[PDB]
């Protein structure tokens, strides 16, 4: 089969090696980007670790009729959108107008508006196809077949015990990191969504292979997707660990005005402060082969099987060192990678796609997630199942 | 009914212009210059809100000696005062030794040494004029404290501790007074103090104490080279001891640590969409203008002297300190108690050349810290124009 990938960044490098780790599935593998660099840099890679060839191109993902060309050129199974999120629905929009697959990972009311169309061209469009979304709506999924009649609470509980070996530094573009601290908290209990002070909301949880961990109460995008899919659902949270020397560095970063997102004028010149505070910080890239530390992610649950009470934790603990040394990434691109490179086999092997005679724009929860778990396990996000 | 040309129309020249124009007795004439005429004209319009006469504003560049001189000769002032930037005071001193005009400076705080202004000594005592250095608090009134001391209270003068905290609120959740490169060097410089003949060195905020100042308590104190402790272990004989103390607050440190650690202090240009910038410049545009934060600011400063040493043979301590209101300093003159105390020892100390108590005659000319004068009216001015000293003897 022959896969079209958009996007070449951390995460996309994890997607594009994991399937040149499966040849047996993927045999053509194109990489298009706005960057050459990195097409080529992941390129590089992948040869200097037996992954064999793939190919490289340009495109401005942003350009419809760019994307059908290339489309038309290769005629991919699947498009696999780990470009910027803002192209979502233009990458969306080239698929339907060739009836090609896609999966993106890295409001869904926009991309679910093209069920219809994509039902029409009998294509599948796959979301969230990352983590968290994406594995942990899995586990959801797969705890509502084989542990619960009725799931009555999911707390998603996402922990990065990760050392960069900076005094400070993110890894992403600086302005998510100003949203999950200073963005409402969200969450849904018994039919409603509730929203919280920033921050508001805190818990210390043990997170198995780790330890104590403060956990704050934050929106997440699956919320939303699981909420509406998973029946009988009393009560959604989603929490991320923060450490007191992160958030006191966020604090004192408000205060001053650096994580300002409107310009200001500096001698002349007009500077967004956030955008210079990505200036002063290191690239996140370049970090890649200094983390050490674990990664802990997964989904609590209570309800009911058989009219009797049962808990389930189900999680997936993942290291920085040793994703860098398979891959060449951190532990963050590789839970978000791998998973899309399983979707992608899913389609390609026909598990998700015309087995079920599927067409139109699914979560990963509404599918068939079991040949989907036993993949993860295979590519090296095997989870742990705690029930009680 | 004297002349005088203030250089400077910042925050502490606001207070020593204002404090001129309170004294009308003496200062005749108050002559205000700058490259700023905004800011003169400020301070102008706020002398004249508050009942104290008019200034005269003049531009002139400070850096440029043949402007400076032309200026002086035009007013004829009896003393100059430089509340400039401080790289411009050897260009003012060069000035005041041309046309032969007694000079004071203040607010140099902006790794110190007197050398170069020590070094215009002869030439003038040549031309028999007087250059007054650190007319401030602290160097000045601090320096006036040690003076007063071994002249009524010791002997000899063993210890001298300086210690300055600064307890004002200014409602911002973090804000300097001062351009952010001065917080910066306060942080990240090495400490530096004189015990038994030598000048040892520390790492930067690494001695610290925990120190009660009267009517604000106790405070976290912190080691730091300071400029007065150079010319106060020159002058005062028999000192074994001269450190300098300043407090910060947990909360302070702990912004300044986390700037540090994104980069925002650094003073080296970086590239940010095809432009240079310096991120702690780019800091002082973040951060609230000091002028601003006057108007909010409550609480106390107390800046003070303890000493130790031998009085009639019997062990005695002295602790000589000043207490000073943001609040009441706004409301008298619109600056806070940085400006303010920095700024009244200045006037004060134009006053004592004015009315001939600080003269150049009879082989007194030349170049002087506070210490080497007569501090007796001196330190009677300062408590009469709003800086009374309280005095602990033990």
């Amino acid at each position: 089969h022959t896969v079209l990938q958009i996007g070449a960044g951390g995460v996309g490098s994890v997607v594009a090696h994991k399937m040149g780790m499966n040849r047996d599935v993927f045999k053509n593998i194109i990489l298009a980007s706005r960057s050459l660099d990195k097409c080529y840099a992941i390129k590089e890679s992948m040869l200097k670790k037996g992954l064999g060839e793939i190919g490289v191109e340009q495109v401005d993902a942003d350009d419809t009729q760019a994307l059908v060309a290339l489309i038309q050129k290769y005629k991919p199974k699947v498009v696999i959108n780990v470009a910027l999120p803002y192209q979502d629905l233009t990458i969306m929009q080239a698929c339907l107008e060739t009836k090609t697959h896609y999966i993106d990972t890295a409001e869904y009311k926009e991309q679910w508006a093209f069920d219809r169309a994509y039902k029409e061209a009998r294509i599948l469009g796959v979301l969230g196809a990352g983590f968290d979304p994406g594995v942990t709506n899995a586990y959801v999924a797969h705890a509502q077949r084989h542990h619960f009649d009725t799931i009555h609470t999911l707390d998603i509980l996402d922990c990065n015990a990760g050392d960069h070996k900076r005094p400070f530094a993110t890894n992403f573009n600086p302005e998510i990191n100003l949203r999950e601290v200073s963005s409402k908290g969200r969450y849904y209990e018994n039919g409603k969504w509730i929203e919280t002070k920033p921050l508001e909301i805190k818990q210390v949880w043990a997170y198995p292979q780790i330890g104590e961990m403060d956990s704050y109460l934050l929106y997440h995008e699956e919320l939303e997707s699981l909420v509406k899919n998973i029946k009988g659902l009393r009560r959604a949270r989603f929490f991320m660990t923060f450490s007191q020397n992160y958030l006191t560095h966020m604090k004192c970063l408000e205060n001053v005005g650096m994580l300002g997102i409107k310009e200001i004028e500096h001698q002349g010149v007009k500077i967004v402060p956030i955008q210079f505070l990505k200036t002063l910080l290191p690239d996140p890239a370049t970090l890649a082969k200094d983390t050490t530390g674990k990664t802990n992610i997964g989904c609590y649950m209570t309800g009911i099987k058989n009219n009797q009470d049962k808990t389930l934790y189900i999680y997936n603990v993942c290291d920085h060192k040793k994703c860098y040394e398979e891959v060449g990434s951190q532990a963050i691109s590789y839970t978000t990678g791998v998973p899309a490179m399983c979707a992608a086999k899913m389609i390609c092997n026909d598990t998700w796609s015309a087995d079920h005679f599927r067409a139109g724009v699914f979560n990963i929860e509404e599918l068939n997630t079991d040949p989907f778990m036993e993949e993860l396990i295979k590519q090296g996000l095997p989870y742990e199942v705690i029930e009680r």
